[PDB]
């Protein structure tokens, strides 16, 4: 997509060299910002294949606040199986912390329901907000959440949301973190009878890794395809019961699929 | 400041008309960000001429930990007074969260000593991040945290850092929030042995309030001047002991004070 191409070609222009935790090299930038009008089209990225059926059940997982991995492993969605443990357990990442974040005086918190409440009663609201960075439950979590708050806005009839994401590789995971949040803002527009304005995305720490610098470069020399349009199929009684099959992806017309590796 | 007018120009072109919770009407724009490198001078706002006695109180106030004014009142700072109660107290606002973050478990987890403990051992840390945003302790709190979150990273011996504000008042409260934030940069990486790098700001429901039209009008009028310089004159021996008259600002040349003021 245009915006994402200018990002990596921003991170190979001003990046400067930077190790993970594990050690392997990226080049690094700090604090970006895109800015996708969802009346333009699904953000999709075009310029490589991306799937979406793991998203798409992932998002599901994630608003029925459950972080075992059992749902997903009932689909065959293997993406969160390197953190879980022989349970099929996380911990208390994303959607322990969006449906019932949890309180020093024993009650659970649930983000969603507060905010959908809030979109359909006080739109004007400047706190329309779902964080999943709980401090005290960081230490428990397979891992910190990436994608650690987002925020909704309503004007002239449109839901916006802006997520911060603290660590971004921007060749394998942006172009889903993309989609996820505007898969949810469709879905969270419908349910309050508004229309999707835009997704606003945030960075922190964002990066290319070292290894995936062919394909960058391969992906720049690609033009963007026209964006797909998103279909939701079936209007559900509520944001807890949407279904995999609800959701059509349509027009989507990319540039073939791009394999990136990660080391160990 | 160039990015600063800029910003203002912005909500003008675009915002869309919105009120607060009081009623009173805004123009406002949703999702915004800024970049200002540290090294270039002070980013304290010169189209107007701003006070920092308040700000810099209030900083040293946040880092103590203790939400009760009586700090601020012994030094006549009374920019908290109308949140406070009959006696000075405000909820566990931004300095219970920054250094006594309460857990389920009993815990208080101070993550101004967590952050700073990081910058020195693990700087390459993707997850360095402050916040305020307690989500069990917004109703106890006498206002949510309007600068909700941020995050510090460091790159080629320079601490930046970026600082997610939910909502901004640009008139009256941004020219604040910037100064805040710069300040906090300069202390950290005095403490870290750090250079400063950039302050990056973003924003969510950014705007300007329809009251403070002609003040807007007046102020990008004017051309900004060259920054100040900040000098911390004396090193302490930690974050913690910072001291009021440690601080100058050197070569401020302000176009005239704007009053702006607000409904009730």
């Amino acid at each position: 997509m245009k915006q994402y191409l200018e990002l990596m070609q921003k991170v190979l222009d001003e990046g400067t060299q930077k190790n993970d935790r594990t050690g392997t090299g990226t080049l690094s930038i700090f604090g970006h910002q895109m800015r996708f009008n969802l009346q333009d089209g699904f953000p999709l990225v075009t310029t490589k294949r991306c799937h979406l059926r793991s998203i798409i059940h992932e998002l599901l997982w994630f608003l029925q606040g459950d972080t075992n991995i059992a749902y997903l492993h009932e689909n065959n969605v293997t993406i969160w199986d390197e953190w879980a443990d022989e349970n099929g357990d996380l911990g208390p990442v994303y959607g322990k912390q969006w449906r019932a974040w949890p309180t020093p005086d024993g009650r659970h918190i649930d983000q969603i329901t507060t905010v959908l409440n809030q979109l359909k009663n006080d739109p004007d609201s400047r706190r329309i907000i779902v964080s999943a960075w709980n401090v005290g439950e960081l230490d428990k979590m397979a891992l910190a959440p990436c994608h650690a708050f987002f925020q909704f806005y309503v004007a002239d009839g449109k839901l916006s949301c802006q997520l911060y994401q603290r660590s971004c590789d921007v060749f394998l995971g942006l172009p889903f973190n993309i989609a996820s949040y505007a898969l949810l803002v469709h879905m969270m527009a419908q349910q309050c009878d508004l229309e999707v304005g835009d997704f606003v995305w945030t960075g922190g720490d964002t990066h290319l890794y070292s290894n995936h610098m062919d394909q960058t470069h391969l992906q720049l020399s690609r033009e963007p395809r026209p964006l797909p349009k998103l279909i939701i199929k079936r209007k559900p009684e509520s944001i807890f019961d949407y279904r995999f099959e609800d959701f059509e992806i349509e027009g989507y017309d990319p540039h073939p699929g791009i394999k990136a590796p990660v080391a160990i």
